[PDB]
């Protein structure tokens, strides 16, 4: 047996061959991304004389349809005048090639997870974390513009890439798992480590879940490690609880999956259901960040911009993003006005 006249493997993926040239225009260099959607290759565009990243979607309706949605969102975004739009990876064009939908993007650099790996998971300085945070908030502010109302829904280190390995500018990629505010067609969403409490609880979600993800991400960028690394959903909620405490009863009283993690005592209050975890709220963010001890592992003692004052501004902003209540979790516009960003 052979697939798609020999162009595809048995998993609907296009068999990538280095040096092959398509439509007398693109010269495929190499594979730079794999996914359930298909692949992402680096390629040289002979016509525009530039490197581009091409996302080759699997030759399968399920995937083709999911990608057409990403194309519409991207086209919808790029057609918006503001310069906040230069925080979203740019879709140059798309076309069908050998039965595969292809999205041509501008070529980017390393993703923030690779960045953390190049530090041996020790983290980057607070000053660079600040630059990333500022851009991320602007991007979220952008996605929040009414006509868009886009919920990225899968923010994580891997989906944030450096524009150039030298500069600190970033762009968010992968809008294949995205969606606009609406009905809840699906519930299991976001990468586990960055999954917001509302999602874990089975409650209605909106753009606020991206902000939760961002808060988890900023802490990871600076300490080098995932703030909440659950092996499964129960383990995940417990780790969130160690740091933030038991969620407010008003939220847990409406949480369809509340009893998956908590139990309501005869007096109406909620407790963890169950030395695996520190007591609720005892794993203080103040200490994870090392606010008064020279940062994570004290490896920042003495660095410019790593004063107790600087760290206090960073802790406050993170705590406003990790607000259990999505109604009062800080929004993009205000996060941007936070003193962590003031000069
Ligand atoms: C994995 C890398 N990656 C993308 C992944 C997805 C899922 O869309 S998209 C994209 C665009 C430019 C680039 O340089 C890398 C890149």
């Amino acid at each position: 047996k052979v697939y798609n006249d020999g162009y595809d493997d048995d998993n609907y993926d296009y068999i990538v061959k280095n040096g092959e040239k398509w439509m007398d225009r693109y010269e495929i260099d190499s594979l730079i991304g794999k996914g359930s959607f298909g692949q992402v290759v680096k390629a040289y565009d002979r016509v525009e004389q530039e490197w581009v990243a091409i996302k080759i979607i699997k030759n399968k309706k399920a995937f083709l349809n999911q990608a057409q949605i990403e194309v519409r969102l991207l086209e919808l975004m790029n057609k918006h005048d503001t310069e906040m739009k230069y925080y979203i990876v740019h879709l140059k064009r798309h076309f069908m090639f050998r039965n595969h939908l292809c999205l041509v993007f501008e070529m980017l650099s390393y993703n923030l997870y690779d960045l953390l790996r190049n530090t041996n998971f020790r983290g980057v300085s607070l000053n660079l974390t600040r630059k990333f945070a500022q851009q991320m908030c602007t991007a979220l502010l952008f996605l929040a513009t009414p006509e868009l109302s886009i919920i990225h829904c899968d923010l994580k280190p891997e989906n944030i890439l450096l524009c150039n390995p030298k500069r600190s500018a970033i762009k968010i990629v992968d809008f294949g798992s995205s969606c606009q505010l609406g009905q809840r067609i699906y519930q299991y969403i976001q990468s586990r480590f960055y999954r917001s409490p509302e999602v874990l609880l089975g409650m209605p979600y909106d753009l606020a879940i991206d902000m939760w993800s961002l808060g988890c991400i900023l802490v990871e960028m600076h300490t080098g490690e995932p703030l909440f690394s659950g092996a499964n959903e129960v383990d995940q909620m417990n780790k969130i609880v160690e740091v933030l405490g038991i969620p407010p009863a008003h939220i847990l009283d409406q949480a369809p999956k509340a009893r998956k993690f908590f139990e309501k005592l005869p007096d109406g209050t909620w407790n963890l259901k169950k030395r695996e975890y520190k007591p609720p709220g005892t794993r203080k963010l103040h200490n994870i960040l090392g606010v008064e001890t020279g940062g994570p592992g004290g490896r920042r003692a003495g660095e410019s911009g790593h004063t107790v004052a600087d760290y206090l501004k960073f802790k406050d902003l993170i705590l406003r993003m990790l607000d259990y209540d999505p109604k009062t979790r800080i929004q993009p516009y205000y996060a941007l006005q936070h003193s962590f960003f003031k000069k």
